[PDB]
């Protein structure tokens, strides 16, 4: 077996849910030793199966050790102690200032060891008063503003039906120690991590968000005879091959959408012209025609549909774990690497399943 | 100045649009040397602006770095490259898949001569294979990828995410990737080819939902209608679920076997919503909101980004910085990682196209 980036290292994950074991779980990947901090009973995301026939702790929690304890106890606390002083890494997810309480802060830990680096994932940074709130990938995200601009039949909120913060939050963590790592390794430098969810989710809007401190058409998903059809085509390039391919050309040197500036201001009545065209065929037919001419076009797939779609397989996207019965079938993490598999097929640890190797007597 | 990370290392950046520059821009607040490789007239995203002259997608990824112009179709082009490259730690392209091999700078290429570069291709489909050679962008890949699923819209329309979800998070799990590999190079001396497809990042994106359909909940979680304006709530731990119950008066909801039970309030999410909405009648959403937030339940106001830029925890985060000279500046957000013992920040502005071909393409 090829040897990893991160092999000899040892991880301490104080974290729960999504986005801190989803950055445990890349480590882990990488090859480093990967240690989870629950309290008795196991993390609660344990618990919150929602499938029936365990969808945050499983697909994150693959090939990590678990040392179960009640940090309300000091002879708790002293076991963490001596743990931590064997870590490389820390991370913890708490509210911010909880680990200061636990007597597990930063400033505890580094005193007694000089080579640990420290990862903090807070939701809104705990910067002030402000950020010192708890949160999740929900909340964070709708306060962030990602509701903006998407109307609903309702006028309600448009709500993303997935964790968007809290996996970019997850990989954005993990960045920052791999970075702080590397920062150990040639500047001989242990340093202190700090990645909020907030700033992640302000980072995925920042050219949104950047008008408002101081689009690009066509991009759309446009109705056809049957069904709709996403395409990108605003290069004049791209967008003069578009026009004549659902036989437009009227539309190139039309003087509304002539110009790509002009397309985007007169979006309403470039997508009723193109609406118009794209009549002709259906939604299947026109992204084969485009897809052929090298044209950026797609259907907007299901969930339940891209599973089953030929890239989907092609990519090799799914693991599974598990002895028989109870193997499932998770998604590996995105990041491939030519001269080792950043993947591990070993299911995640029982509640404490390692706890007489880790805690000192 | 305090030494960071990737201080003496140099990258080669061939990218173009979001994803990638954004990969080269966390690389440069890390201190490393990034120099972008443009086409004569320099990069196309260097012209998409707005009216005051914003570029939107270049400026905020391309701070700091150096710029490069040459035509890579002619051989005098490939060959500078190739000097280059013997220069460079790390080698960063976002072109369409068998693009670099056929201007003769692939993988091989590049690392036959240098065998201490790190290669990194990022792609839209990965170029597995035929279904995933296509060339893509943020909003194609993430319809591809099943984004779109779930969301209602008044034209029934499939519901486009206005922001660039998938392009800006592929840029920072690039960067992990190229990290990791520096990382992989110093400890096992292995100079490895790292690639990242936007498309697989979107899928990691919506993991828990496919993973529903592969092997074929938690409320109170959503936005509520209140006597003025919504507040989105989350609470359905136990703790968090009495507690929101007591606060808006409905204590029968607590024991009540339709919602007594977390799995139940999950089943039970419509009828739950609709007794939840009739409490919330009373007040109005600012009201609710710091209740909660006193109470230390999860909850908030969605926000407008115009409001976002205004509220007292954008300030508090040090989000923005400004690009340039007094007053003739830009102001720009941040990469979210911060760190203790330096600043993840670069305040030059980006390169004109070519800046530095006399530098980098000698002929001295
Ligand atoms: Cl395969």
């Amino acid at each position: 077996n090829p040897a990893k980036p991160l092999d000899g290292f040892r991880v301490l994950d104080f974290t729960q849910n999504v986005a801190g074991p989803l950055a445990g779980q890349v480590l882990v990947d990488l090859g480093a030793e990967v240690i989870k901090v629950e309290a008795p009973g196991g993390e609660a995301a344990r618990q919150i199966t929602s499938v029936l026939p365990a969808t945050y702790f499983l697909p994150n929690n693959r090939g990590k050790k678990s040392v179960t304890v009640d940090l309300t106890t000091e002879q708790a606390k002293q076991q963490m102690l001596r743990l931590a002083d064997t870590a490389d890494v820390v991370l913890e997810a708490f509210r911010p200032g909880t680990m200061e309480k636990l007597g597990l802060g930063p400033d505890d830990l580094r005193s007694r060891n000089p080579n640990l680096i420290y990862a903090r994932l807070t939701a809104y940074g705990g910067n002030g008063p402000h950020g010192s709130r708890p949160g999740i990938d929900l909340v964070v995200a709708a306060e962030a503003g990602m509701t903006t601009g998407m109307p609903t039949p309702e006028g309600k909120p448009q709500i993303i039906p997935f964790q968007l913060v809290a996996n970019a939050s997850g990989h954005v963590l993990a960045q920052a120690v791999l970075a702080a790592l590397l920062h150990r390794e040639r500047n001989g430098v242990a340093d202190v991590v700090q990645v909020a969810m907030y700033d992640v989710a302000v980072g995925l809007q920042a050219n949104q968000l950047m008008m408002h401190l101081n689009a690009t058409q066509p991009s759309d998903a446009f109705r056809t005879a049957d069904g709709y059809i996403v395409i990108s085509a605003y290069v004049p390039k791209h967008w003069q091959k578009l026009c004549y391919l659902i036989g437009r050309p009227d539309l190139v040197e039309d003087q509304r959408f002539a110009e790509q500036r002009s397309r985007s201001i007169n979006y309403a009545e470039l997508t009723a012209e193109l609406e118009l065209a794209l009549a002709s065929k259906t939604a299947t037919e026109w992204v084969q025609l485009l897809q052929a001419n090298g044209l950026m076009a797609c259907l907007a797939h299901t969930w339940k549909q891209v599973v089953d779609t030929p890239l989907f397989a092609e990519n090799d996207l799914t693991l599974e774990v598990g002895r028989g019965a109870d193997t499932i079938t998770v998604i590996r993490t995105p990041a491939r690497y030519a001269s080792f598999r950043a993947v591990v097929t070993d299911p995640p640890p029982t509640a404490g399943e390692h706890n007489a190797v880790f805690l000192a007597r």
